[PDB]
């Protein structure tokens, strides 16, 4: 048992954001299948549980695996509940959570051992709230799912936005399951804003524009804009053209140009057969954090020294330059702007614009 390190995967694998768990576990899996499953002389073994987004699961399945598995590690947690309710076993049994999903500012605040590899909200909104003000966009409706990450997103835009001299017309709130975008939509086409700022996320995006495009709203002349969410390379296949020109700020694109990326995107398209989101690289990124942190420890498993190799770590990601902030445990990477285009029948987020080594606006 002393040769095995075990991570307790918990992910939502079915339910309204299944998405999420199927790139998050594809990802991981693909990271085995090209760096092994040894490390430090350990042998990793991941634990994958299905939680299917349900905070109340995510707690019962946390402490399962703590307990009875006494997994070394916890990790994925697809939404912001699932993340918090895990926090106080981890804080309690000292195991690092490693948050590959969630996107709430507070969340490494709510536990010690808690570190992100995948995004905070407050970081692409503040991008997109200072593009659309300096480009011209002078009244915004917005759309947010009505929990954390989406008043998270809705504040930062709008802190942005209108120190740039913008103006909020209407904030409108759907719920996390199964949201109903028309009414918001048959507002928009009576009263007809500037542009529409919309968060979804990962995995809803794909009905949002289904429904756009169902109110005619590509003809209307409203631009649709917001954090990359919306915009998941995981749904852009199934995208119309409706999709073209919408503009997003994100942390990861699948066209992002760089030589690991073009890499990393063919091997989960062969492995796959579908195009990776920026889901998957976060649980992608979240391996390698926990490998490289045995490494750097000599193979010690406890939580104390985990936490301390990772504080502080950068490598080369996918999405970009990374490192985990030695002070808040917490991502710091580039935030680009995507435009939508289509290049070889296909939709992309084409970045054309990049903010290097954006840390969380939500702490700073």
């Amino acid at each position: 048992a002393e040769d095995t390190f075990k991570v307790g995967l918990i992910v939502p694998m079915t339910g309204g954001q299944a998405s999420t768990g199927k790139q998050i576990d594809n990802a991981i899996k693909l990271y085995i299948k090209k760096h092994g499953d040894t490390v430090a002389g350990k042998k990793i073994e991941v634990i994958l549980k299905d939680d299917a987004a349900i905070p109340d699961n995510t707690k019962r399945l946390a402490q399962e695996l703590i307990v009875n598995d006494k997994v070394n590690v916890i990790a994925g947690f697809g939404i912001t509940p699932a993340a918090l309710a895990a926090a106080p076993l981890a804080t309690q049994a000292k195991v690092p959570e490693i948050v590959m999903a969630a996107g709430t500012s507070i969340i490494t605040e709510r536990s010690p051992y808690i570190v992100r590899t995948s995004f905070t909200l407050a970081q692409s909104s503040i991008i997109i709230g200072d593009w659309a003000a300096k480009n011209g966009i002078k009244k915004v409706a917005t759309l947010t799912s009505d929990y954390a990450p989406g008043n998270d997103a809705l504040a930062f835009f709008k802190e942005r936005f209108t120190a740039g001299g913008g103006e909020i017309v209407e904030e409108i709130k759907v719920p996390l399951a199964n949201p109903d975008f028309a009414p918001f939509l048959q507002r928009m086409k009576d009263a007809k804003p500037d542009a529409m700022f919309v968060f979804v996320p990962a995995g809803q995006g794909g009905n949002f524009m289904k429904q756009f495009a169902e109110r005619g709203l590509d003809k209307s002349g409203i631009k649709v804009i917001g954090p990359g969410d919306v915009m998941d390379d995981d749904l852009l296949n199934s995208m119309g053209d409706a999709a073209l020109g919408v503009v997003t700020a994100h942390m990861y694109s699948a066209a992002h140009p760089s030589a690991m990326n073009k890499e990393f995107v063919a091997a989960y398209k062969k492995e796959f057969g579908q195009r990776p989101g920026f889901m998957a690289v976060g649980g992608y990124d979240g391996i390698h954090l926990v490998f490289e942190a045995l490494k750097k420890t000599g193979g010690k498993a406890d939580g104390d020294s985990l936490i301390a190799a990772m504080k502080g770590m950068k490598w080369e990601s996918p999405r970009g330059p990374i490192s985990i902030d030695p002070e808040t445990r917490d991502i710091v990477q580039n935030i680009y702007i995507r435009k939508v285009e289509k290049v070889d029948g296909e939709l992309y987020n084409i970045e054309f614009a990049k903010f290097d080594a954006v840390k969380d606006p939500g702490k700073t």
